[PDB]
């Protein structure tokens, strides 16, 4: 098994956005993710609430595309700490079965990160950290298990490199 | 109605050296009742052991149970375990913030949905607290009865707040 690459996510972005210019490629992916925010369905039951540290909007998109092409629902968390946006996060985290917080080597933490990781642990108890390496063992980012990749690929939840289980079986526990 | 002043805590501490307050709070931690439903989980940042025990005695003096807090997977299991025994979480902070504070507020928000902030100012003459970032995310505590404030003019008794 292996972990996600910044190469993997950026190439997956070009499955839905153009490969012209960094400025345009950026502006494009932000429109898809804003659209997904406006298209959140209160009556849907999403598999993964996808939260992230600061990442390229292209890389967020390519991560959303990668997980959906694997057969899972993804709501992408899309700026300060308000009573108002705390309410939106509650309603939309309750709409999800699990939470992945993605981190890159350039950004391990975020302003909202520990509150969401704490809140979703309280309501659904299924929280996993998503490591995004630049190039199966990853050691608050050590408080929860981590996500890895496995004729078709699958998502694996790791208490360690030794202890893995299918995401489908990890939700059922 | 006023906010808790640091002198108020140091006063109620005299009833019971910070190393002396540590041993009392350590005994209070060591003597944790599994079958008891505490009223308040007291979480605290930037308050010495003396000012903590003073806050504990003041709350218990008004008649409310208090279990006082005291980075690893093992400890987060104790936090979850002890937090589940309380009805509400009071977070006490003095006039930088702890790395654990947003997590605890959020977790207790998920399991019991009753989180309040307890500012410890050096002097308070009003029932008003405008806190920023996470300290403005939940209602705050003011003080005899403990009152919970969604806003300055929006106040409700602590016993009402629990049943509500």
């Amino acid at each position: 098994m292996t972990l996600f690459t910044e190469n993997d996510l950026l190439n997956n972005s070009y499955k839905s956005i153009q490969k012209s210019y960094h400025f345009s490629e950026n502006q494009a992916a932000k429109n898809i993710l804003e659209q997904a925010y406006k298209n959140y369905d209160k009556n849907k039951i999403y598999d993964i609430f996808l939260s992230h540290s600061f990442l390229d909007a292209r890389k967020i998109l390519g991560l959303k595309n990668y997980i959906e092409g694997l057969g899972y629902s993804v709501y992408v968390d899309w700026s300060k700490v308000s009573k108002e946006t705390a309410g939106i996060l509650r309603e939309r985290m309750q709409s999800c079965k699990s939470l992945f917080f993605a981190i890159s080597e350039n950004s391990d933490h975020s302003l909202w990160m520990p509150w969401e990781l704490g809140y979703f642990d309280g309501i659904k108890q299924k929280v996993a950290i998503l490591p995004v390496l630049k190039s199966d063992s990853y050691n608050y980012l050590g408080l929860y298990p981590y996500v890895a990749k496995g004729t078709q690929e699958e998502i694996w939840i790791h208490s360690s490199q030794k202890q893995y289980v299918r995401f489908r079986n990890w939700l059922q526990q």
